[PDB]
């Protein structure tokens, strides 16, 4: 296990960005739902 600060950073960045990924399907799944047309 050699991660050293650079590479702890880098862990840092892809949680924060997966959990960002996460709400944005979140909430492009909800504008779908929307942008349906009744029937
Ligand atoms: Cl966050
Ligand atoms: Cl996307």
């Amino acid at each position: 296990a050699p991660c050293k600060l650079g590479c702890k950073i880098k862990k840092v960045k892809q949680k924060i960005k997966q959990k960002l990924k996460a709400k944005v399907n979140a909430v492009k799944t909800v504008i779908g739902k929307i942008s349906e047309h009744l029937g």
